[PDB]
């Protein structure tokens, strides 16, 4: 029952508006924020984020984009899916693209849908993740090479977070626990969880200090 230190993990988030911090440099994955798709006018409109694509000292790499609508044109789908590519035309090991699910009450359906055809248009050497917060003979279905179970909400863990872990080891695919830096956060659950072949361990969720400070 204690909180989230960095320097006990190895993969990280490094989120827009979120600074470098040494953990990094011990780190096996980081996943890279490069922005997002939201609605403006009642149509879908990417905002580029975070890190311009460039020569970083990372180590292998995500590129992650939060989406919150699942209405979203070929024309984003093909600046999403270009989005590893740059990174990787830059030098960098880029593992792939991951969809970070914020968009609300859809059927999963629509969500499968929407990962077929991202895959469609992503370059095959090119891995396919997920994550969002919480929330299975069809949700194992997911055309999707890793998943990753957020905890948090903003800076905190959610309140019984806990009610949600048991039943991922009925997963079928590789999977992650999302955890926020300094959160609550009970490690016995990460016993639990590496009963399962497909369990790959803990992300980190990096934070700046609160100005109030």
């Amino acid at each position: 029952s204690h909180k989230v230190y960095a320097h006990d993990y190895q993969a990280f988030w490094l989120w827009s508006g979120v600074n470098p911090q040494p953990a990094l440099q011990q780190a096996n994955q980081v996943y890279l924020h490069q922005g997002e798709v939201v609605i403006r006018q009642r149509a879908a409109w990417f905002q580029k984020m975070g890190l311009p694509s460039s020569r970083l000292t990372l180590p292998a790499m995500w590129v992650t984009v939060r989406i919150t609508t699942l209405d979203v044109p070929d024309d984003i789908l093909a600046i999403l899916i270009d989005l590893p590519r740059r990174w990787a035309a830059a030098g960098n090991q880029v593992i792939g693209l991951q969809i970070d699910f914020d968009a609300g009450t859809y059927r999963l359906d629509d969500y499968a849908g929407f990962l077929r055809r991202v895959r469609t248009k992503l370059d095959p050497n090119f891995a396919l993740g997920v994550t969002g917060l919480l929330d299975i003979q069809q949700l194992n279905a997911l055309p999707i090479d890793e998943l990753v179970i957020q905890t948090y909400q903003g800076r905190s863990t959610v309140n019984q977070y806990s009610r949600y872990l048991p039943a991922l080891l009925q997963l079928r695919l590789p999977f992650k626990i999302g955890l926020v830096q300094h959160g609550e956060w009970d490690p016995q659950w990460e016993q639990y969880l590496a009963a399962s072949p497909f369990y790959r361990g803990e992300v980190v969720f990096l934070l700046n200090h609160l100005r109030s400070e």
